[PDB]
């Protein structure tokens, strides 16, 4: 069982520090992470499977207008991501949604808070997170790539909601 995920939001909110905490386990202290190849890699044991997730990343370009269709093509689960101290990333997140719905239908999708470690200033009220959650009926995540809390758990689930 081979699946191919997608993780996307706002420039800056984590998105490929997310992947490289999932797939290679480290947290690097750069301004900007770089993937130098299309996807990351890892393989785990869901009940009774053996499956092969390749979670793809953006690039950058969504700081430039200029996400490619093929990165987009052959998705089977999707990660939306905002960021704690960023309320632009937040007010993006149903945009997103409609970005890849219009290139692969409707995919198991989950909802990301990262930066949770920086709680004391954040521009989102936890109301306002549970009622984006409610209203796009999605499974809501509380997340620190820094301190690896609720990453793995995303993939995870995302994973089980395509087998079944
Ligand atoms: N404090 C904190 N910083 C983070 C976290 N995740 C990522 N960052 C930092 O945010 C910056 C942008 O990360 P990056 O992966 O390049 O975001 P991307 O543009 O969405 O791919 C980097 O300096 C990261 O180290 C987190 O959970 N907590
Ligand atoms: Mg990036």
């Amino acid at each position: 069982v081979a699946i191919k995920m997608v993780v996307v939001g706002n420039g800056a909110v984590g998105k490929s520090s997310m992947i490289q905490r999932y797939c290679k386990g480290i947290f690097t202290k750069d301004y900007k992470k770089t993937i130098g190849v299309d996807f990351l890699e890892r393989q785990i044991q869901v009940n009774d499977e053996d499956v092969r997730l390749m979670l793809w990343d953006t690039a950058g370009q969504e700081e430039f207008d200029a996400i490619t269709k093929a990165y987009y093509r052959g998705a089977q689960a999707c990660v939306l991501v905002f960021s704690t101290t960023d309320r632009e990333s937040f007010e993006a997140i149903s945009s997103w949604r409609e970005k890849v719905v219009a290139e692969v239908g409707d995919i198991p999708t989950a909802l990301v808070q990262n930066k949770i470690d920086l709680l004391d200033d954040s521009c989102i009220k936890n109301e306002e997170a549970e009622g984006l959650a409610k209203r796009l009926k999605l499974r809501f995540y509380r997340t620190s790539v820094k301190e690896d809390l609720n990453v793995s758990e995303v993939f995870k689930y995302l994973a089980e909601k395509h087998l079944q």
